[PDB]
């Protein structure tokens, strides 16, 4: 403004700034319960019988989906059987 | 219409209140025991990802055994040290 002076030695701008600090979890689902920590193994329902998967090992899974499904009618097979050609 | 003398039309107004009679329709009680509940499908408890398997096709399931196992990680990764010693 006053007395005349050299040019700064910097001027130019960036927009990168670091990716560290970044954030973009929200919303999406809103509604929640308490929490949890992480990795947690689950249990079966009732008792069945594997007759058609329909996951896949690898595909993650998400909630309101299904995973398998089972077929018990009244008593399990057991008698004698379990390894044959 | 005030005479004593008067025809129905639908109801004579008399005990009424509910109106049992006779009605069957499509029954919703279990009656005693079960009815029909074989097949049934199962849905996922939470979303997450297929890391390791732990039954296979082909392999009945059993009321209290496990599955499978998902690791939910919503955390942002911050810092973690390192393992060498």
């Amino acid at each position: 403004m006053v007395k005349e002076v050299n040019v700064p030695d910097i001027v130019e701008v960036t927009e990168v700034m670091v990716k560290v600090g970044d954030k973009v979890a929200a919303e999406q689902s809103l509604i929640t319960v308490e929490g949890d920590k992480a990795s947690m193994e689950v249990p079966a329902p009732f008792a069945g019988v594997v007759k058609e998967l329909k996951v896949n090992v690898g595909d993650k899974v998400k909630t309101g989906s299904l995973i398998m499904i089972f077929e018990v009618e009244g008593a399990a097979p057991a008698a004698a059987p379990a390894k044959q050609e």
